[PDB]
C-alpha cells in the first residue's frame, strides 16, 4: 500500500510569490525536469510497483518533483527555502534507502549536483 502524497495545498497555510520562487519554477525545477535522469524522481515512489514494500517503512517524509512543482504552481511557499528545503528532503531520502553507487543513487547525485549549479545565484 502505498500511502497518501503529501499535500501540494493547505488553505491554513500562508502563500506567496518571490521572484526566488519564480526562479525555482521557470528555471530550476523546470530544467532538471528535462534531465535524463529525472524521471525516478518526477511523482511520487510508487512502493508497490517497483516491489519496495519496505520504502515507506523507511521513509517518513517522502518527497519528489512532481510535489514541489505542484507546490510552485499552487503558490504553497512562503519562500524559496521552503521549497528548496523540499529538494534536499527528496536527494537525502534517496541516500537513506538506497546505497552508494546505485543506479537510482548516481542519478539522484547527478541530479543534486545540477541543483546545487542552479540555486548558486537566485535573482534578488
Ligand atoms: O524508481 N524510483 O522512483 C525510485 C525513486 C527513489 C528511490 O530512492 C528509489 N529507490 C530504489 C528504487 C527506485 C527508486
Amino acid at each position: 500500500m502505498n500511502p497518501p502524497p503529501p499535500e501540494t495545498s493547505n488553505p491554513n497555510k500562508p502563500k506567496r510569490q518571490t521572484n526566488q520562487l519564480q526562479y525555482l519554477l521557470r528555471v530550476v525545477l523546470k530544467t532538471l525536469w528535462k534531465h535524463q535522469f529525472a524521471w525516478p524522481f518526477q511523482q511520487p515512489v510508487d512502493a508497490v510497483k517497483l516491489n519496495l514494500p519496505d520504502y515507506y517503512k523507511i521513509i517518513k517524509t517522502p518527497m519528489d518533483m512532481g510535489t514541489i512543482k505542484k507546490r510552485l504552481e499552487n503558490n504553497y511557499y512562503w519562500n524559496a527555502q521552503e521549497c528548496i528545503q523540499d529538494f534536499n528532503t527528496m536527494f537525502t531520502n534517496c541516500y537513506i534507502y538506497n546505497k552508494p553507487g546505485d543506479d537510482i543513487v548516481l542519478m539522484a547525485e547527478a541530479l543534486e549536483k545540477l541543483f546545487l549549479q542552479k540555486i548558486n545565484e537566485l535573482p534578488t
